[PDB]
RNA sequence: GGAAAAAUAAGUAAACCCUACCAUUUGGAACAACAAGAAGUCGUAACAAGGUAUCUGUAGGUGAACCUGCAGAUGGAUCAUUA
C-alpha cells in the first residue's frame, strides 16, 4: 500500500552526446504547463509532455539537467531528497 | 569757541540662516551592461535554391535562434518567349 510521493529521473540517450531527461511521477494535481514554461526558460532547451498507460504523465526535456531538477523539487517542496531517484547512466 | 565717550538717521554691507536653481566634483540604497576569447548548455536562424530564396518597414506570437501576416528590394536562384 504505496500512496507517497516518489519520482524517478531518466537520463536517455537521443542521439550521440545529445540526450534527454525524462522526470517521472509528477502528482498530477501540479499543472504541467507552467513546468514546461519555466524549466524552458530556466534550463535553455525544448521539452515536452508524455502520455503513457493512460494513466502516466512525463516530462521530456533535452540535455542532461538531473541535479538543476532535483534542486527544483526540493526548493518547491514537491518533494524530499529520499523520494527523489536520479537514475543516470 | 574747539573737542573724546555716548547716542541718532540714512547708507555701504561682511557673515549666518530660509526658498529656487546653475556649474565642477563626489558618497550612494536599488538597477545594471558592453567588447574580446574559447573544449560548457538547448537547438540550427544565416552563407549552396542552408534544404521554407534572403533582406527592409510594420504588427502579432514565442526556451532559443526565429516564425507568421501585410506592402516592399535584388544585394536573386530570372537582364530573356503571344503563335
Ligand atoms: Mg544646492
Ligand atoms: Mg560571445
Ligand atoms: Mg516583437
Amino acid at each position: 500500500d504505496d500512496f507517497q510521493t516518489h519520482i524517478h529521473i531518466r537520463v536517455e540517450q537521443r542521439r550521440g552526446r545529445k540526450c534527454f531527461t525524462t522526470v517521472e511521477g509528477i502528482p498530477p494535481e501540479f499543472d504541467y504547463e507552467k513546468i514546461m514554461k519555466y524549466w524552458k526558460k530556466w534550463l535553455s532547451c525544448n521539452a515536452t509532455i508524455v502520455e503513457e498507460d493512460e494513466g502516466k504523465k512525463v516530462i521530456k526535456l533535452n540535455g542532461d539537467h538531473r541535479n538543476q531538477i532535483q534542486q527544483f523539487l526540493s526548493e518547491e517542496g514537491i518533494a524530499a531528497v529520499d523520494n527523489i531517484t536520479i537514475h543516470g547512466i
